[PDB]
């Protein structure tokens, strides 16, 4: 019975296949390929569908995979290059018909993303019971929805006793938003039946998609001997009661955003975990037990109760957080819990536990504790010789993903660009990735295009140069000067850019923009960089499109001035879904000067819980006459969940609303310090706890601001006083 066929055929013999057989695919890449599979082998004789060697079996193009039936093994596919039409790329079911007893094993999905990010889904669906999903690498989804489900529709799907065992769950990004768990078991409608499922020696690798590494949302699960290295997230006992999480690794390595365990419901046990280097807070912290809702509907947060938490190790841990939740909707704290025998060390001065409500609830019993303070804690023992040495390599040599699958620089070219019509244009096309175009002469470097970023691309101006090249839009149609497409990374230092606006031709539509539903992260570098001339209020002379996303945008040494809109725009995300566009935004060392609009504008709306970001950091900033229109703000930060601006100058702006705004959550972690405000907006905010640190109102003086140097002459009152002995505002 044992065929050696193409992946076409699969379909028609697999039908014809009887217990025992094996059915080689041919080495080969398909596209556009929609398998509907359908086989009945018994359990002493499975039916194997391998590749006839693993890792030559390429599936692309628009491409998916369904399967039902009994005893089936699907072994060594490659999903790339492709994206699925309609449901996951892989589904345990086929029509009405459900998988059981089959295995998907040593196959890999990899960047099998479409081209616009405006779209949801998932990778992989288990349906059915007693199915296995072993030794695959994951990695590289793009787009909102969990990577792999446990559906629990229908009776035949629940108390499945799925196997989620040896996979590789690789990178996945910041998704800004909901919806970007690795793994997720169970819905809240069906959070009280029983799953089954076991998660075990499973590596998640890089999982930052949101909060929830894996959503556990069902009952009585096992998440066993897994490993979580640096994943900016955490295991989420969301739904469901009585789950069972032994064994496993939460290494963080001291990276941000890294979590561990979070608790609601009742009846679990949390015994013999490591939580080694988590810098996580709030719903990222290493460990979390919410506080809940009396008579919790089955969507919102059901009490904790009947938790033994034993044998765990909290290994420089920051964050242990008890009642974690706790506000005017979650006032029931947890019930019946039990510390037993747990390690925490720790080399920094953190609390040892954080409670945000009464812990009478807790019983703690014969645990020890090595934290550079005394604990005096009924229950906890100190002990100052145990070392917060541990060997993590166990953790590291498990086998795990695909057994055949392995796995931003300059090239060093450099292209020089003349001024000209088009001359950065065309220097632009012939560059590869990697490659430096450098303007090597001053004047005006027309365009009549927009450049566009489909590669990773470094624009500067030539370092012999006294002056700015000058960019100038001469198009018959809007465009922005820079667009950043899919698979664009852009560093750019140097460069004016005026949008004046040419006789009988287009307005350019802003300086650097990126398209909107640009679905691969992006770097973007702003270094030394003029805007100006843009007289309309609605354009930015940087901006961060709707759906899309970058983990880190670096502005710096940039000069903002005469626009009618706004400098640095990251506020796309309208619809208050929790949605935003940036996980990191540094401003350094900026001139904002003369703008209608703000000098900076991020939001993230709603009450969603689900992310970290944006973080946000404003440092040395010199904003004078900027936005003085009722309500306007020149510094808008809504839904900015860390933010730090410091030694700052505002002078003449947000004088008809605010030089700051925020609409801020109790815990968002803000701290405005060492601003000069001068005939400016206040600080404004809702809770008005910013504070106060070195909130100065002297008047400032620049060198020259007609000729743009708005340093401080070395007599003013700026000089010397922001925390770093630099200048308020601009300096050195
Ligand atoms: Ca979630």
């Amino acid at each position: 019975g044992n065929r050696t066929i193409d992946l076409n055929s699969l379909q028609s013999t697999l039908e014809k296949a009887g217990p025992g057989d094996t059915i080689y695919i041919k080495s080969g890449t398909y596209t556009n390929i929609q398998l509907q599979l359908e086989g009945y082998g018994k359990v002493e004789e499975p039916i194997v569908v391998m590749a006839q060697q693993p890792g030559s079996v390429f599936i692309e193009g628009v491409s998916n995979l369904r399967l039902c039936g009994e005893y089936v093994e699907i072994n060594g596919l490659h999903f790339r290059n492709g994206y699925t039409p309609k449901g996951a790329v892989i589904e345990f079911r086929n029509g009405e018909k459900v998988a059981n007893n089959c295995r998907i094993t040593d196959c890999v999905i990899d960047y099998f993303n479409p081209i616009d990010r405006g779209v949801s889904g998932s990778w992989i669906l288990l349906y059915g019971r007693n199915n296995r999903l072993d030794h695959n690498s994951i990695l590289g989804k793009l787009y909102a929805g969990v990577t792999l489900a446990v559906i629990l529709n229908g009776e035949g799907d629940r108390n499945n006793n799925h196997r989620i065992d040896h996979n590789y769950f690789g990178e996945r990004p910041i998704l800004g938003s909901n919806g970007g768990e690795t793994i997720r078991v169970g819905t809240s409608h069906h959070a009280f039946f029983s799953s089954n499922t076991v998660i075990e020696d499973n590596m998640f690798h890089h999982c930052n998609g949101e909060v929830e590494v894996v959503s556990i949302k069902s009952s009585d699960n096992i998440i066993r001997n897994n490993v979580f290295l640096e994943c900016r997230g955490i295991l989420a006992l969301r739904h469901g009661n009585r789950n069972l999480v032994e064994g496993n690794a939460f290494i963080g390595n001291g990276l941000p955003c890294t979590g561990g365990v979070r608790i609601v419901n009742e009846g679990h046990t949390i015994k013999g975990n490591l939580f080694y280097g988590l810098k996580g807070d709030r719903f990222f912290a290493a460990l979390g037990l919410m506080n809940a809702v009396p008579n919790s509907l089955p969507n919102r947060y059901h009490h904790v109760k009947d938790v033994t938490l034993e044998d765990n190790r909290f290994i420089n841990c920051d964050n242990i957080l008890f009642c974690v939740g706790k506000d005017n909707e979650r006032t029931l704290p947890p019930s019946n819990i039990s510390f037993i025998r747990n390690q925490f060390i720790s080399k920094s001065d953190k609390a040892l536990y954080q409670s945000f409500d009464d812990i009478s609830g807790f019983t703690f019993i014969d645990n020890v504790v090595n934290y550079p303070y005394t604990v005096t804690q009924r229950g906890f023992q100190n002990n100052t010789t145990l070392s917060d040495s541990i060997d993590l390599k166990p953790y590291m040599e498990k086998k795990n993903g695909a057994s055949w699958y392995t796995l931003l620089v300059l090239t060093g070219n450099e292209i020089s660009v003349k001024a000209g019509q088009n001359t950065l244009l065309e220097a632009l096309n012939q560059a590869q990735s990697g490659d430096i175009l450098n303007l090597s002469e001053e004047g005006v470097y027309w365009l009549d295009n927009t450049l566009l970023i489909d590669k990773y691309i470094r624009i500067q101006a030539d370092s012999h140069l006294s002056k700015r090249p000058v960019l100038c839009f001469n198009g018959m149609s809007g465009k922005a000067f820079v667009t950043i497409v899919n698979g664009g990374n852009l560093e750019i230092q140097g460069l004016a850019f005026n949008g004046e606006g040419e006789a009988g031709k287009a307005l350019s539509e802003g300086g650097i923009t990126v398209k909107s539903g640009t679905i691969t992260p992006y770097l973007l570098t702003v270094d030394n960089c003029e805007f100006y001339n843009f007289n309309e209020s609605g354009l930015a002379a940087i901006r961060g499109e709707k759906s899309t996303f970058s983990p880190m945008v670096i502005i710096r040494n940039s000069f903002f001035h005469d626009m009618s809109g706004e400098a640095i725009n990251f506020a796309g995300e309208k619809d208050d879904k929790g949605k935003y566009n940036v996980e990191e935004l540094h401003v350094d060392n900026c001139i904002f000067y003369r703008l209608l609009g703000s000098a900076l504008n991020i939001y993230r709306g709603g009450n969603d819980e689900s992310t970290s970001g944006p973080l946000l950091t404003v440092d040395h900033c010199t904003i004078e006459n900027v936005d003085n229109k009722e309500q306007g703000s020149a510094m808008r930060l809504i839904g900015v969940q860390s933010a730090t601006v410091t030694n700052c100058s505002f002078a003449n702006s947000g004088k008809g609303g605010a030089s700051i705004r925020f609409n801020e959550m109790s815990w968002d972690k803000l701290s405005v310090s060492y601003i000069n405000l001068y005939n400016s907006g206040r600080i404004a905010s809702f809770w008005g706890k910013l504070g106060s640190k070195n909130i100065t109102n002297y008047r400032p003086e620049y060198v020259d601001a007609n000729t743009g140097n708005f340093y401080q002459i070395s007599t003013s009152p700026l000089s010397n006083k922001a925390s770093d002995k630099k200048d308020l505002g601009i300096t050195q």
